[PDB]
């Protein structure tokens, strides 16, 4: 089936991530090592904000949780996951987490910053992208899942606001808050209500599929300018998911018609991805004929678009929150919840 040079390569990445995973590493840096610069992002128990370390001169961007608003948002299993397979991993489209610490209020992951934005933002900006530069980002996402689930992890998350876009214009995949290690099935209800699966919405265990209808979802999004199922409720979205109908605008290619009926399976034995070709299924759609895997693994084909910014401190792409203070109290809270982290 798979040529030899792919199974090696994925058993040495396998063998890798396991080292890391069961001795991982922590408390590798400090708050006051680092400047603070400009919030890039906020969220429902953290935000996000571009520093710059004091002695190095390098930029980050640290990811910072509160402690109790992790716990009483039952995020605690969450947040440890994240962290632990962030410090594992190792992949040319995945963020590369530098350091991790805790203190008194928050945990922090501090991880090398992206200037050129999520692609959410370049997507609305250009409307849609045309069928090549939706296939040259959606190659990037097939390795990376080939990658993640060879090491049992389910990724959870596909949107458009996850996936930064670099200075060679390819993606580096962030926000690993449901991200999980799964040896067969898993149930927690979690995501992004237009990017579910119908398993996921109907209760259901479920597996790795869930991540390949979410890919099916993205290259809608990226080729159509919006998403397949959207709605002002989620019970309307939810509806619309779970009845096997799916619109397509005329503009779309009769090969990523096909491709796309073949993701957005509702029935999940029978989804793309989840066959017993596993991965090839796609890799060998129609498609995708163009695609040179290697190259873009290796990231030697010239990206659609390189984003515009003038250094690597340089805010431009990512837009402007209130900045509030990083505050750490005096007492610590949670530090039995938190101990692994
Ligand atoms: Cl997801 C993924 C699966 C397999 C490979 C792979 N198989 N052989 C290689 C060689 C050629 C380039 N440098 C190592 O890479 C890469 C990514
Ligand atoms: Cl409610 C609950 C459900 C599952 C787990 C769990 N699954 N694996 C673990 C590892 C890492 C931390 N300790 C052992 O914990 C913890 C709490
Ligand atoms: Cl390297 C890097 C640079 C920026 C970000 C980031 N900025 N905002 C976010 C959140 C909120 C909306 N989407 C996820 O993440 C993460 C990692």
């Amino acid at each position: 089936s798979e040529q030899e040079s792919v199974k090696e390569f994925l058993a040495k990445a396998k063998e890798e991530f396991l080292k890391k995973w069961e001795s991982p590493s922590q408390n590798t840096a400090q708050l006051d090592h680092f400047d603070r610069i400009k919030t890039l992002g906020t969220g429902s128990f953290g935000r996000v904000m571009l520093v710059k370390h004091k002695e190095t001169g390098n930029h980050y961007a640290m990811k910072i949780l509160d402690k109790q608003k992790v716990v009483k948002l039952k995020q605690i299993e969450h947040t440890l996951n994240e962290k632990r397979i962030l410090q594992a991993v190792n992949f040319p489209f995945l963020v590369k987490l530098e350091f991790s610490f805790k203190d008194n209020s928050n945990l922090y992951m501090v991880m090398e910053y992206v200037p050129g934005g999520e692609m959410f933002s370049h997507l609305r900006r250009i409307g849609r992208f045309s069928e090549p530069h939706a296939r040259f980002y959606a190659a990037q996402i097939v390795l990376t899942f080939e990658y993640l689930h060879s090491l049992d992890l389910i990724y959870r998350d596909l949107k458009p606001e996850n996936l930064l876009i670099d200075q060679q214009g390819y993606i580096q995949v962030t926000d690993f808050g449901f991200a999980k290690r799964v040896k067969g099935r898993t149930w927690t209800l979690c995501g992004t209500p237009e990017y579910l699966a119908p398993e996921i919405i109907l209760s259901k265990g479920y597996n790795k599929a869930v991540d390949w209808w979410a890919l099916g979802v993205l290259i809608y999004e990226m080729a159509a300018g919006y998403p397949p199922f959207f709605a002002d409720q989620p019970i309307q979205i939810y509806e619309k998911i779970v009845s096997g109908k799916v619109r397509f605008p005329s503009h779309f290619s009769s090969d990523l018609k096909d491709l796309l009926r073949n993701l957005l399976q509702v029935d999940l034995t029978k989804r793309f991805g989840n066959l017993k070709n596993g991965v090839n299924d796609i890799k060998n759609h129609k498609w995708f004929a163009t695609t040179d895997w290697i190259a873009i693994y290796q990231r030697k084909v010239e990206a659609p678009f390189i984003p515009k910014f003038k250094g690597p401190g340089d805010t431009s792409n990512f837009d402007d929150y209130e900045e509030e203070e990083i505050r750490v109290s005096i007492n610590e809270k949670c530090g039995k919840e938190f101990t692994e982290f």
